[PDB]
């Protein structure tokens, strides 16, 4: 293919209910989408960055900028474009994975459509449906939490993931376990909230049979994770830390992780995410699909991804409604706690134009 | 898709010139080919087993049986098939990687063709042509070897690989480095001919600046390879041992390998092969594409495979005429020490029937 | 000796009660037997391969072919023949351990009988009888299972070995411990059914005091086992993975095994078996005899072997009748949970022709 | 079998030329032979002890005692006796390996003779002849040495083992490399003469390309050896330290040795020895046959032993005439540098009594 141009749209979507993590609160979702245009057709890309630089250094505005000034142009200048070549083409630019990730996706979708192949086929899906779990935010009250949980479990959800924070650990957990039983699948996510020094505290969760603890320490603190693993019974799971397959392998080698969360944009692409998957598998490390409160675009890609053989744990692949009343594509609807893998070319999903426009806030065409 | 059936052919191809490795002397290639049939079209698979079980446990006759009585049947027995689903589907059957890889190849080619996608595109090619080295066998005389090597160099090959064996190590290497210089890419391949006890001998090649030593020990001796490496300056490269991406991660972590030879059939398929590639890259282990005296079919798949990013070392992806006078496909021709990556759907290549029919010794159709 | 020829028979023997492993259910046993011919006398060999390649890549038909076309002929061609030399002689052929093992066996038996030596004598026995355990399959129901242990227990079986699979671990075990007590000798055998990711589930067996867990993971995953062993209380036992004395050495070295199962056919012969034994011994690794539901032929040479000094744990040397109603040789009968080492030359057993022919499907001369 | 009794004998055979070691000069060897008596027939044994406790704490007279009073009785009181069973029988008695070894030897020889099997066969020889090297002592002077050496070289011996000690290391070695060439198989043996602290001195041989250095330090100093390995280029070889298979394993595991010297007596018998061989082999550790200046008796067993597959290095399995003018058995004669493995049952050799009685100094019968 040859790249004709990309259309950068800013989008804002209201969340059904406010989302609280260790970094803050979310009431609304500001996305960034790309519409890649090649001679044959279009492809869509969704960017996982958020308003500010709280999960990671990347934020919507910095993305747009790098995309606009550096990445996109870079692609426009080459003769042949292939999803795979995107990387090597954009390699001179340091970092900015979620943005490079976004570009890749659009390109890929377009590429996959042209050949009439689904994201799932390309990625190597072995399943047609994937078990879904859910991520529950920080509550203001235990009771209000128990409700929410109970709600999700009722919806058919297979696993409960609890956002945690210093001052919202053990109790919330104790509570859930106590009320909902030990049989539930429960895990926690600190989004880098603690320190090695907090070990005893975290060690306090031992007794609860949590599947994992996701990113307790900062992104850069791999050795610390390995140390912490030594001190707690709860399995370490890395999110933020995993910026690449190489990163995964290093972490695995150093004993800093036992289970891996795979976030495609985080790692800079669905292509890279597959490698990550492959690397983990090779080392016997289980993986699961992570989420970034995406529209049915990323959602659709994630679902395909998550049907890969090593994803042996339910992912943050929740139904559409968990965050949006009105999704910009056909909605994703839980069935038997599962979500179905799209069958169509590329994403197998596309924005409903009427719908898209409504929530569009900006638009730019780079040709 | 949904498997309609597979055609099993036995092909006999004579080598323009006999090939000698540590395990034997060969003058004729015996291959096993697969034409997999789907509602969407055909696909071609090539098996790397050879007559007997000398490089590994697998051999033509054995591969054929298992394919016939177990693997093929199992795929036929499925509602859906994808190259990606072939593995899980045949997982109940232990080993037989070469057979499975061959069957996977056929399916994959057919699938790719249906989507009008090329193997390289599927695998993730980043290059459009690849550097080719050549595999030189054990000679009867140094002088003879020197000439052969001389010629390949002349055709434009970018690196030389020498088959070695106790009693055909240092000399031959000395003689070549000596005659052709230090600037040539040179490496050797034992095909499991030595033992750890042989280190002092192997340590003898230290001074030649060899790119690597390929599989000095037996296939199962990973630890010995790690030990050996502590004992020699030449870099260890594994082939036989690398039966999977998992084998590869294991050896690397064990420090038993520094450079990996990727052989698709040996690892159970082009799909597995990519994983291996990816596993190596994440560990900083360079790879290069192994060869198995394939026809244009496997050759083409290999060329594509070899255009993947981590393949930073010339592979055994020689021109067709290195082995065969008349290939069964559009031959592969060296161009500036390179081979061009195939563009068409699937393999980007296919057998010329009369050509093929002529080399065919047996054929069978396995359906439901 | 001088090899005159070999007769390849195909035998079919019905199972008293269908046997279910994690690889499947078996009601009948097809075997491959070999009759080595020397100017002196004959020798018998049995091949542990089965119908399909489920435990290992080796299967009956596969074995027949290589014997026929490569192995048998290789020996015949040789001037002098020593069981010993067999190895060297067939070394050029990669893999094919089971096959090679049977052949060696057939040769050895001849050779021994010829020196009027028993298998046990040549192997270095120190005992005259051996404790016999029993391999219990996967059942459809726990009561079923329970009856079954119960029954074997009563016959006088010294130890219990339970086939497990995912979905048949903890419970079945909770069951026999709870019903049969804590003083019973209990161990499990997953035949490669689990993954490093399933550790937690296997950790669920820590509480039952099992003597071991036989091959929780795949054949090739040695490092996985070592890791695994770091995550569970139950001692690791390797079967499939132990293909040679070197293999054993390696596994030990890597901390991947604590006890080793010796399967003579799996390692390539009785001679190699001895070697494994020794290696294990030298490293303080207890060993025990494994079984592959053999005839009295295999059974007899196994009893011999199982009399070796390091065989410190009851092996799968059950009584003939455990599998077969009628055995082609003089059956093996449990006398106080033991079984008597054969005293005659070679195996010390022979097939009762009448009985053989009764169970023989095919025959072939190779000379 | 049933053991009927053992006749013990003291032998005294003069050495051709006095042999000097790091422990002392020898002019005459004083052995201790065994004649086990069965229903069937008789077997012979040979003890590796010497006059005094200098190589190890075991000595001829000490041996006699334990045998007589502890060992021999032990077996006599047993119903069934098997070479195999000999071990477990004598287990209650701590140490005395050389002694138990000789005993087992005697027993084994009887048993093998009974089944008309050779030692070789029992052990699993795969070869018919073995390559032989020789063990050269400390000379009082270079030329002396240089001379001796060349002598041995001439008679065809394949490898050279030099006896070393502080003050007799580098020089001797330097001289022989210098004089005879670099293509010569050369190793050294210190019989525990050095200390870790002497490493620098031993590091001084780095340059000579020695195959090995045998027992630089004390028997008990495994770790020392491992450290020492770290400090020198010459591969460590253990003898004294290798008292068993388990010992071998441990040493291996700790990185204390690269090649092992096998002394059937030292390890407690030919059976153990075999085990050590297997253990080494499973660890990729080459092994070689060690010598304790033995008659035609120990010499015949060794030779069979030494034909085991992992014996990839020439042993101290020199011809009878290296030490003895007149052996008590058909002498062993170098042929092309090799020695032929015995073909008859048991040792496939036996003494020649006048030869024998001429050398015997004592005799004792031990019975039930
Ligand atoms: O998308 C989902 O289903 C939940 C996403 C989630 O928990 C999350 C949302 C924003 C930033 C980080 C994370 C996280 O998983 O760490
Ligand atoms: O495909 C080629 O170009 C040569 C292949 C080769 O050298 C070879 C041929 C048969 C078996 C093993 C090997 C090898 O490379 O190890
Ligand atoms: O012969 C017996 O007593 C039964 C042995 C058995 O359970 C078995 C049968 C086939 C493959 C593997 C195994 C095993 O022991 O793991
Ligand atoms: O038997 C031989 O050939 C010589 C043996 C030898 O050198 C020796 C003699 C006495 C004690 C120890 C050793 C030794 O090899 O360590
Ligand atoms: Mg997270
Ligand atoms: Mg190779
Ligand atoms: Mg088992
Ligand atoms: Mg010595």
């Amino acid at each position: 293919m040859k790249l004709s141009g990309v259309e950068l749209r800013r989008v804002q979507m209201p969340l059904v209910a406010p989302f609280r993590t260790s970094f803050g609160t979310q009431s609304v979702r500001e996305l960034l989408l790309l519409r890649a245009v090649t001679p044959a057709g279009e492809g869509w890309g969704e960017c996982v960055t958020m308003a500010g630089p709280l999960y990671s250094s990347e934020y919507n505005d910095g993305a747009e900028h790098v995309l606009r000034h550096y990445l996109i142009p870079a692609l426009l200048a080459a003769e042949d474009i292939t999803a795979a070549k995107v990387t090597p083409l954009l390699a001179k630019f340091k970092g900015h994975r979620m943005a490079k990730g976004a570009l890749e996706m659009a390109v890929l979708d377009a590429e996959l459509r042209a050949h009439e192949r689904s994201f799932a086929a390309e990625l190597g899906s072995v399943r047609d449906s994937v078990p879904c779990g859910v991520s529950v935010g920080i509550m203001d009250t235990i009771p209000q939490l128990l409700d929410v949980v109970g709600g999700y479990l009722d919806e058919g959800y297979v696993r409960i993931k609890l956002k945690i924070e210093p001052g919202w650990d053990v109790e919330p957990v104790r509570a859930v376990r106590e009320r909902f039983g030990d049989d539930v699948l429960l895990q926690v996510d600190a989004n880098t909230a603690y320190t090695l020094g907090d070990a005893p505290q975290l060690a306090r969760l031992d007794p609860f049979g949590l599947l994992l603890i996701e990113q307790p320490l900062e992104e850069e603190d791999v050795l610390g994770h390995a140390e912490l693993a030594r001190r707690i019974q709860t399995p370490i799971c890395l999110d933020e830390s995993i910026v690449s397959a190489r990163a995964a392998a290093d972490a695995i080698k150093l004993g800093a992780v036992q289970i891996v969360n795979i976030k495609p944009g985080r790692v800079g692409g669905y292509l890279e995410a597959r490698r990550v998957h492959d690397v983990c598998a090779a080392h016997g490390i289980p993986v699961w699909c992570g989420g970034m409160i995406e529209t049915g675009l990323g959602r659709a890609a994630n679902v395909a991804l998550a049907s890969l053989p090593n994803f042996t744990l339910p992912g943050d692949t929740s139904a559409s409604d968990r965050f949006y009343k009105t999704d910009i594509t056909e909605p994703f609807v839980l069935s038997g706690g599962h979500l179905p893998v799209p069958t169509g070319p590329g994403l197998g999903v596309a924005p409903i134009p009427e719908l898209l426009d409504e929530v569009t806030t900006a638009k730019v065409w780079i040709g």
